[PDB]
Formats: structure tokens, sequence, C-alpha cells
């Protein structure tokens, strides 16, 4: 007795920064062959409420001499799922409900190297934040210790202000201040700081990613899934959709 809300997840960044270990951890709180090709992971949870959620695995980047060649099979993947979308609106035969492929929110997986930004990385997320919601995230945080940690998010904090990177939930999107201050609580959080599951509490030799002290992954999720989930969708369809409807 409940209705069925899909949301499309996208994890993005370099080879063997546990994004498809994220995936399957995301997975689970409802070897790892190296990934090659796109795959969208579906399955349905019911949090009161059914969700259809859709996790799109990304082969990693970074790894060759060229990288744009890289970043063109993404952007492909995301216009191709606005192009699907958009060929069902101009549909008038169309009697149904347009299923909604789109991809809502984009992880980007940062690598934990304790300082600024790399020039492919910054690159890579001004693309991205000008289709879709971005939200950042660091790589493997059992790297860095808890100073190192508060250093370096205060770091990418501040390259994704100077280098005009809008990210979700962007600041120009906010309503008023009880819709600000969740916002802000949020953006603090930014990069957020995951650690993958190996094996199984779902723990890392131990560190336990569901709690909220050891990792910051139980807020993340919990933000998007359940807080900040409608939102997305609100501002992927009127903002980012539109954005490729005016354009084609
Ligand atoms: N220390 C640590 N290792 C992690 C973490 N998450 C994943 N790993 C390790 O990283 C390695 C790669 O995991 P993987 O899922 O392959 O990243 P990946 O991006 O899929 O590799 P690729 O798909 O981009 S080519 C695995 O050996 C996994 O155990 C994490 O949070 N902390
Ligand atoms: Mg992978």
């Amino acid at each position: 007795m409940k209705q069925g809300f899909e949301f499309n997840i996208m994890v993005v960044g370099q080879s063997g920064l546990g994004k498809s270990t994220l995936i399957n951890t995301l997975f689970k709180s409802k070897r790892i062959p190296k990934t090659i090709e796109i795959k969208s992971i579906t399955h349905d949870i019911e949090e009161g409420v059914r969700m259809k959620l859709t996790v799109i695995d990304t082969p990693g980047f970074g790894d060759h001499i060229n990288n744009e060649n890289c970043w063109q099979p993404i952007m492909k993947f995301i216009n191709d799922q606005y192009e699907k979308y958009l060929q069902e609106e101009v549909n008038i035969n169309r009697k149904k409900r347009i299923p909604d492929t789109r991809v809502h929110c984009c992880l980007y997986f940062i690598p934990a190297t304790g300082h600024s930004l790399r020039p492919l990385d910054i690159e890579f997320m001004k693309r991205l934040s000008k289709v879709v919601n971005i939200v950042p995230v660091i790589a493997k945080a059992d790297t860095l210790t808890l100073e190192e940690r508060v250093h370096f998010k205060q770091r990418i904090t501040a390259d994704l202000l100077s280098n005009g990177i809008d990210v979700y939930p962007q600041k120009e999107f906010d309503e008023d201040s009880e819709d600000r201050l969740v916002n802000e609580k949020f953006r603090e959080m930014i990069p957020f700081a995951v650690v993958g599951s190996d094996h199984e509490i779902l723990g890392r030799k131990t560190i336990e990613v569901e709690n909220t002290t050891h990792c910051e992954f139980a807020y993340l999720r919990d933000l998007l899934i359940r807080t900040h989930m409608q939102n997305i969708k609100d501002i992927t369809s009127s903002i980012h959709f539109e954005a490729y409807r005016v354009k084609r």
C-alpha cells in the first residue's frame, strides 16, 4: 500500500577510488572487478514509501595521457537520458507516465591527496555541475587522519567556490530561512567523507561505515534518499532538464 518514486544516483571519479564499493555498500544498507562499462543497478527499497533506486556505475578516468576521451562517455549518458525523456514528452500519442532515467544526483569522488584540487577534477566538475547536480565526496576517507580531514575539507570548499563550481544544494535555489538552515547543514558536510565497506556491521579493516562519527556515509545516504531527495529531482527537472530542452 505505497507508491513508487524513482531516484537516480551516478557515481563518478578516478580509477580505484571505491566507487563500485560504495554502491554495494549503499544497497547493502537497506574482489569487485574493474568497471569497464557504464552499468545501471536498480533495487526497490521501502524507506513507509517505496523508492526505485537506480545507481549508475562508471569506469574510472584520469588513467590515460589524454582524458577528454574519458569525460565524453559520461556526458553522453547523461544527455541521452535527457534525450529519452524529451522524446516521450514530445510524443503526443503517449498516454502513460514517463519513466525517469535521468540522472538526478551525481556523486563525484575526490582522491585523498591532502592538497588542492587537481586541474582534472576541477574541469570535470565544472562540466558536470552545468548539466547535473553534483555532490563531491572524499574517496577513501579512512586514508586521512582526523586533523587532515578537516584541512582537506576546508581546501576542497575553497576550490568549488574559487572555480565557481555550483554543487548541490546550490545557494541560488534557497527559498527561506528554514530551507537555508537545512541546506547549510548539507553544504558544511561537503565534501562528504565516505568509506566503502570491506566484507561484513558493514566494516572496514575496524571502521563502521554506517557510523556517523567514524565517517559521513550514513549522513550522505539519509540526506540524499530521505531529506533532499525530492528537492534534487525538482531541480533536475525544472532547471537542469529545461536547460537541455532549450538547447535541442
Ligand atoms: N581504504 C579504503 N579502501 C577502499 C575503500 N572503498 C574501496 N576501497 C578499496 O578500493 C579498491 C577499489 O574499489 P573499487 O570499487 O574498485 O573502486 P573503483 O573506482 O570501482 O575502481 P574503478 O571501478 O574506478 S576502475 C578495492 O580494493 C576496495 O577494497 C575505502 O573507503 N577505504
Ligand atoms: Mg567501479
